[PDB]
């Protein structure tokens, strides 16, 4: 009835006093009750309330795997045990009871999303081992095929991670848009995570969007794995061309500091020129593109001195050099097209914003959709990275 809000806020003493005018097998159904989805175990362990949690078992522990609705950062997760709260929140004590009285270390939310996940999710390293050392399966992931480990290196948990490691977690397990842990640590700039993966021969590989671990680095910004990938015998010399001048172009629509690009898009132009017998030229676009002014990418190390006094040559290198490496299909492609259209037009130039837009619109047509300019205007579990 509304001993759903006592359990939910931990008076023990007012539940009990209906608990005793009870029933003996009526008690039941009172507390097996889902009350706005939750029943009333959920929201004793949600909230960490040990003692409303032992007692409510000690009456009766129909509910100890059925899930619902519960909260977190705002937002509302559904089909959660009660073992799920506990460790998503953080309350070891109320994990090691539920597990004590039995409760599944395998029962997940409707996102596939296990116990142990959760707890990775926010770093509880001591209910991670707990959960670990009571059988949790350390390779069930969630629906997107994201795992414990891609997650703990996602957030940059080191010691979770380490842990999970020495636990036997595969490396290279492989989501199902072809996420490696590899790449959670490129996007995260975990750079010393990134190295405990190397001493477990973690894998380089491709995403789906084609990207491996450096270039998804190169897009996110995270110059740490940048330089440290490209001095990496696993990344051939093209690799690291492509992933410095990709850089380079992230500097100049993500980061706005061009002096940045150019120290990358120069180191870039001189392994390209480095060896003499074998030049490594820059491929050619099936045609020039209006809204990109027509431009064409610099080919030489003296094409490249000049652009410092020419901000606008500078942002028109980086459509071409992110349109050739990353392509139409990826998300950043139209996104920093857009975005490029926008800077022109609240600078008056309203024809090429026009064109731009036009362009990113016939691009995305011809082949990630809260990056509409109403969604813009107006998120991760659209990715698989939630708990």
């Amino acid at each position: 009835t509304a001993v759903f809000n006592a359990a939910r806020d931990g008076k023990l003493r007012l539940l009990t006093k209906l608990l005793a005018s009870k029933s003996k097998e009526e008690v039941s159904s009172l507390i097996s009750e889902k009350t706005n989805g939750a029943t009333p175990l959920l929201m004793a362990a949600r909230y960490g309330h040990l003692d409303m949690v032992e007692f409510l078992l000690e009456q009766c522990s129909a509910s100890i795997e059925v899930g619902g609705s519960v909260n977190f950062d705002g937002e509302t997760i559904e089909g959660a045990p009660p073992l799920w709260a506990a460790s998503a929140a953080g309350h070891l004590k109320v994990v090691q009871s539920l597990l004590n009285h039995g409760a599944s270390v395998n029962n997940t939310t409707l996102t596939n999303s296990t116990p142990l996940r959760a707890a990775c999710f926010d770093g509880h390293l001591e209910i991670v081992k707990y959960l670990v050392e009571h059988k949790a399966d350390l390779e069930v992931s969630n629906r997107h095929g994201h795992t414990c480990l891609m997650i703990s290196c996602y957030k940059g948990h080191k010691e979770i991670a380490q842990y999970l490691l020495e636990k036997g977690a595969d490396v290279n397990r492989k989501s199902v848009k072809g996420n490696t842990a590899l790449h959670d640590c490129a996007e995260s700039g975990s750079l010393d995570i990134m190295k405990m993966l190397l001493m477990y021969c973690a894998k380089m590989e491709k995403d789906g969007y084609g990207m491996t671990p450096l270039l998804s680095a190169s897009v996110t910004g995270h110059t740490n794995i940048v330089d440290f990938l490209t001095h990496h015998a696993q990344t051939s010399k093209t690799e690291r061309i492509n992933a410095l001048e990709l850089l380079g172009a992230t500097f100049v629509d993500k980061k706005r500091d061009l002096l940045g690009a150019l120290k990358y898009w120069k180191k870039a132009m001189n392994m390209r020129y480095s060896d003499r017998t074998n030049i490594i030229s820059k491929p050619v676009p099936q045609t020039l593109i209006m809204a990109y002014d027509y431009a064409k990418e610099v080919n030489s190390a003296e094409e490249l001195e000049g652009l410092i006094a020419d901000p606008d040559e500078m942002r028109m290198q980086a459509l071409l050099i992110r349109e050739r490496i990353l392509g139409p299909s990826h998300p950043d492609t139209s996104y920093y097209i857009r975005y490029r259209g926008a800077v022109y037009a609240d600078s008056g130039n309203f024809k090429r914003c026009i064109n731009l837009w036009k362009y990113a619109l016939d691009m995305q047509q011809s082949n990630s959709s809260l990056l509409s300019f109403a969604e813009l205007f107006g998120k991760r579990l659209l990715l698989g990275l939630d708990r």
